[PDB]
């Protein structure tokens, strides 16, 4: 598994691959990573695939409800901290999974959580097996001053490098941009495609 | 044990074969794996006997009183939704079964369900340990143009293929066809024979 | 890994892929799992690479001597029986391997050998991670009444189907072909990628 | 510990960081990891410190006594091949180490070498706790048609990236440049950092 | 990580650094360890950072409503008590943590607490893998008599030390600085940042 | 136990306190951890106390021999290297020792081995359960321009802080100085005492 | 850790030392072991800090709810009785302490209790890992006809010895006398020293 | 057991007592412990009973021979020496024994030497589980300037106290007096009885 | 420990000596292990001190009740039963105890309790460590015809025998004697030392 | 298992009994333990059978060797003296008995030898699960001025009570009587028995 999380001056731009393996052999090409779970709010998953659905259903409860019950979104910090007191709660019967949630309430934000309700903000983060690549991608491109377009390209290009090296990881890239104009946005997989044959990624 | 399911372009076609190892031989040579659960919604099993057997008769229960109450069937995605609440929900007293759960709604739909209520959906999937011969057989023959006549071929071609390679599998194949207009129909035992004398599978 | 080795009326074909995983991460994408260890027999690894490696030089030495001292080249089957008391002899501090050897001393023959110095003759055989999406694929496919071109084609086609399912496994495919009148002949990559797009494979 | 090797149209770069870790704690900023082992060949180390220098010690001299005996230096696959044999001769009681062993013979190669023997040729390779934010730069960047001056830059930037995220690699930069025409030289300090300033890594 | 709390005539310094280990490497240079818990009350964290940040939001809402409900603030002692009350009741299932409290009510204080509830006032503490690096340096050079001033540049010299013995610590130095007259008052990094230049730290 | 070592622009000075505990508890309060081996050279130890006094005894030997039979003495780099050959060789039932080796040959020289073998050179160490406390006091205190008298005092007052916190350590400080012009002088105590006065240490 | 009570004709002596191990150094030179529980009754603590802390605070206010109840102090023996029964009761969870408590009522008692709840009375006791040491001294040199004044000689030489001897103890003496006449009284620090100077004890 | 050893200003003072447990229950209330290996020097023995008299058989037989080889007595300090390489020889098969060597060469020496070899001087020690009760004593009335008469009243208090609290010691104490003049003399008991009387020890 | 019951003609005689080992040393040489719980019953205790201290107010408390609820007391095989159904009621959470309960109703009674409840009367018995040794002496002494003068020093002679070979046991020893007649006597320490004289036991 | 030895003036009786527990049960009644290893000496054996017969056929080997190559009996200190030797030899590897050896050379001795090799002179000694009941009877009775004659009744009569009270002993007594004038004599059953009727013992 491979997703990663980055923030620009007015955006958060969040990706993953789709493939899960189950019963120790690559079972499903297709598999579902990235999840929107508010208006301007996102979440990708990593570790234990059933601890991670049931988590994104619960998210996407609790948030509906918060939205209607005070007619506003969480915040973005406040969805990062609903989640560190679950996570915590039970932290020795634990959900073994490894989540990043991005989103835009006035500023554009990404947080990483770990299993044992550890929450961190950062400019960009990456989780799963394919990480660690993912991680020498960004430390020598990342830019601030990025465009949006750009994040784009840089976030498919790390991607891609883990794919290479992360046997765990493979399958088509998922991307998502996160604006306040233009709310949640999954780019559709034709324009995906065109920049990896653009990159030069084949 | 060896079951599988496929998805065609108005279909779904469900197989298993029929041995259950118990006391560590071949105690019974005709057991059933595949079951119906609902109006245009089957089922099939792997893993240990006693736990799915008791999601079987839950899941014929449950489906019947959401019909009742609610005037329509339970959607595919919700069946598979519904399963993996419960497996999860004992994740560490676990159900320690294998499911594939196919039907109609308003298109096909086959989904794979593991012990910790990890679900995921797919073209086509395969379970049991006789299942990586039967990803072997679909990888190289498996065409979403096949019509339903040639879906059928395909099963009992992967079924057999395992049965001749997996110890654990074995007995005469049972097959089920999912279609709007007919319903849940299971082919006759005849027309299985038949088809495998003129495959020339013996 | 997956490797393969098929036996036609006057040929034996052999074929692996070249993913070589250490420091659990995908460091080298351009391995060798195939040797030439005779003028008409082959050799394919599977295990430890250390151990593999080793177990190739010392077979290439004993071969070489064996030929220089009795002016006739080994055969086939004490190829195998050679192999497997090395095996035998350190069973209970062994080479963690998997082996499968073909040629033609009068008549082909593939024979697989594993860590305890097992040593059983077949008419095709696979190992590796990769082997049971292969036997699926030879299992429904292969004839003995097949053309040597079909039977590339074949062992081919297994590959690429374990490559789509077996993350241990990837990369470019070797191949190859063993006959009396050509010997030893390793098909160039040039031949293999044609076929590769023939065969709709990408 | 970050290690790297890269090999280049008729050039070998082999790079790594000083940091050394003892008593569980930075103990000592500026080690040596990078060896020159003969006229045109180096070895970079990672795992334990005192294997891995007592296998400097040995390989130094069984080549400078190779090149007295034979007239000539020993090809650098006959060197990784003689690392094999003795790393996999005591296996069971191993050096923990992890080797890397680039020079030019008649073309340039890089080898990498595991603590069982097992030895595989790459075009590029990387080792230590750092390696996978190597590979990462590596694969994003990396081209077969670099100058050496584009090279060495190369993987002073990889190196740089794994420092910021690997807790046990740090210090300064060693660089080792092999040709042909120049043989083995280690770059002065004094250009590492020029370098590095002008690459903008302060 | 490295915290440290020191008390000076009518002052309390408490200073830490940034880098958090998530994933076994440095996934976060940009931490947040020192927190504010009260009006003249600061609080530092070591150990699991999902104990940590719990516990912190703990102590918020317990200082908060005390100082509602008895129109004072708590007494640093009885905020040490209070803690060691908590820690002490799940010490068979303990939060995994090692705290400072540092603050003033009539005269400074510093107490150090540990995961069972111990808890001892010190002139000065430090926790974290850094510290005995820092109890190194202030055995030698603290002084009661030091102005608030001196104390700052003792801490940043402190700290500064462990960063480059302890491969845990790392990143900017956050300070804050407690007095009766001026409350807490968090350091910006531009006057840290000019110290640790006028001190010779680069 | 707390053992030093530090090299000036043409010394090398080495101290180490004398609290020696067996039977848990402290039993010895005036042992002895340093020792001259060497006309120029000097050697302390930390661990186990009967493996570090054979080692001793056989390092006295072997440099005396060495100087016999090839009329110099050893260099200290051989020092370190002969020492990590002894190590290694008996690396899995080894010594469970640490020791510093520090004198002059034609520059000063200190070097750090470990219990496996691993030498590396620094211009100061540490070791012993009291080091990690004076390798903070060397960071913020130690300078390569220091006169032999400030040295003295430095390696005083580190030992002096190690003495307050690692309760391991204890008793009267041993300082060597070594040169070219004065060879190996152990100071005598009363100037060991008089320096601790003039120092503030009480 | 080192405490101590005695019984005289009309008198209870009761001191410790104040080192306190945490993190496996000497964190904490000051800490408080000895502590007044009532009006005539003192206790000393040894084991965990955490632990012992807490039956501090329990004991203080069931002694002083007591007193208010049944307007007399309870008698030493209920103190002691009521100490057995609460750590009884959860012998398989235990406090891992050892406590002295002593006091007067009608004559003067010291008691001795362990985790489990066992209580013994004697004369004199001492607990922590320096009372074996204490013991050899009260063997050789204690005397029931021993004036106050002779007693606290006594016990800080007692302690002294201990000092010398066992790391785990150090800093300076604290002493309480209980007397019914004067009750109970901390002597201050300086008659303390002044008893050490005149003992010979530096 | 207990044993003790002391030096004074020309003289070797040793004493132990005679309990030996065997079978888990006091066996033999008479045995012994002290033992004289030379002209001018004594060794007492704790801890395995076998393994103890098998090593004092060995040093009588080595001390012998060399007086004889080389016409003097062997010095204390090679005694000690002899002994610590012979128990570290075999400090993976260890003799589980503690022991002391003292005796008379040109200055008064005792050597306290345990399982692994190490060796220790000192002015005075004591072994076995007694022996902590022993230090107490030494540490608060041991003086150098003690006459004989003294010393051997100390001793004998000292073995006295530790009888009192460790029930693995008991029975009649045996003591021992090196001197240049006299020789090894063991105390008639008849004078240790009187001293016992004399001494209030009943 | 060593506890002893006798049953003559119309009495009962019980005993214990007073050595109290914890803390793996001899802490308290005057312990109590033998009380009354009733006008004519009695009581010894041996194991864990705190479980046997809780299980005598237990048994005071509720044979006093008894008594004043039925207006007799309750017959001794009563009291064995009360015993034997607590303790086997917490069987799996023992109280670590062996017991002896001894008293008059209408005849003379000594009964023995285990920690699992067993209840089983016996016309003698002894319980600790030192009970092996008693037996003996009352295998070869005991007659059912002596007085109670002769079983008096019957019982004190059985104690010394097991004093001089368990370590575990010591101390002055405790009797008493129940009669109808006289009721429940502790006999003076005055009597029990004259005969120890008288019986030539010093 | 029941050995007893005893020491009179001028006399050494030895006595067992004859139960031999094989396969968990009293498989022999009859056994024999004691034996006549040289003219004046004989020895007794408790734990493994057949290590214990084995050393028997050893000791009667080398001691009639002995006598004839020196003309004169072994010594019985020299007689343990071999044994504690070879026992401690194999210490690691050791023969699981307990022996008892006794006899005349110019006066009665008996000594006690432990499986580890330690050996112990005794005025009087027991080995066996039967011995503790044994000391209690030799701790009440036993005394220095006996005749003969009565010892021979307290060695049966102690060995009768330990018949009584330890299951694995039992069976008829067998007793040896050494003198110097007599030598080596085994009673006769026949007396063995008057004497038991006499003492009446059944």
């Amino acid at each position: 598994t491979t997703t990663v999380g980055i923030t620009l001056k007015d955006a958060v731009i969040m990706a993953t691959e789709r493939r899960v393996t189950m019963e120790n052999f690559i079972m499903h090409k297709n598999g579902k990573k990235l999840f929107q779970i508010d208006t301007y709010t996102g979440m990708t998953i990593a570790g234990l695939v059933g601890d991670a659905q049931v988590l994104v259903r619960y998210m996407k409860a609790e948030l509906e409800l918060y939205r209607l019950q005070r007619r506003v979104n969480m915040p973005i910090e406040a969805v990062a901290t609903l989640l560190s007191n679950m996570l915590n709660q039970v932290k020795y019967m634990p959900y073994m999974v490894q989540l990043l949630v991005g989103g835009i309430d006035t500023a554009p934000h990404v947080f990483s959580i770990d299993a044992a309700g550890g929450s961190v903000e950062d400019i960009y983060a990456s989780t799963g097996s394919g990480s660690p690549f993912v991680y020498g991608v960004l430390e020598s491109q990342y830019s601030e001053k990025m465009t949006v377009d750009e994040g784009v390209d840089l976030v498919i290009r790390a991607i891609s490098a883990a794919k290479q090296r992360d046997s765990a990881s493979g399958g088509m890239i998922d991307v998502a941009v996160i604006t306040r104009k233009d709310g949640y946005v999954q780019l559709p997989t034709d324009q995906i495609e065109s920049r990896i044959r653009k990159l030069g990624l084949i």
